């Protein structure tokens, strides 16, 4: 699955390296997705402090497995590490494309679901003991 | 969404009480909805000693976020808490299904996306003091 096909189907969005693409809990109203460049992810706390979790490299969809839960969220703080490129998609239009495309919604799905195993595994090792 | 519905598009399996449904490590070949009765869902450690995680009531997908992962498998023992009833969808069939109707497509989109928020939460309480 070459994910720069989909580029026709939605806007171009620009970042300066240390600018912030979201902030943790800003919704999710748009699918992006990382064209070039490089993201990180940074979890904030109680108190304002940062902790970095992840670095996004191209070219992927962002947060795949909250974007379409109940009232969807951005779990993190999203911020380029460098200049960066991210296409984003309406919602409503990733649907369609997701009925009309059987390999699209093959790699979607594949996605989301390799994203929850390892966080699942992650979460049993670390409570049973 | 009426699950019911899709009784058309698979065989239904009947389980007694006890029976198991599927082993940890089982491969995911079909999708299984939950029609009538109760499961329980049971981890099994290194030792042969199982730990009970939950119950599953109708009308539901089992262990939907697993179902298309590469080397898709069933993370925990699935067994008869009553008498039960399962609609088994092959999974090229279930596939054809979301592609032709979006009510559906955003059901199971929902249902796997919540279950990951969940997982995630949890993860991060658990690791962020």
């Amino acid at each position: 699955m070459d994910l720069k096909k989909l580029l026709p189907c939605g806007k171009v969005i620009v970042f300066r390296k240390g600018e912030i693409v979201k902030h943790q809990d800003d919704p999710i109203e748009d699918v992006l997705i990382l064209l070039e460049g490089t993201l990180k992810t940074e979890h904030v706390s109680e108190n304002g402090k940062t902790l970095e979790i992840d670095e996004i490299k191209p070219v992927q969809i962002i947060a795949s497995g909250f974007i379409f839960s109940s009232e969807p969220r951005f779990p993190v703080n999203v911020v380029a590490g460098e200049n960066s490129k991210i296409l984003s998609i309406p919602k409503e239009v990733f649907l369609d494309l997701l009925m009309k495309d059987r390999e699209l919604l093959l790699f979607f799905l594949k996605d989301v679901s390799e994203h929850f195993r390892v966080v699942s595994e992650k979460l049993f090792f670390l409570t049973t003991k």
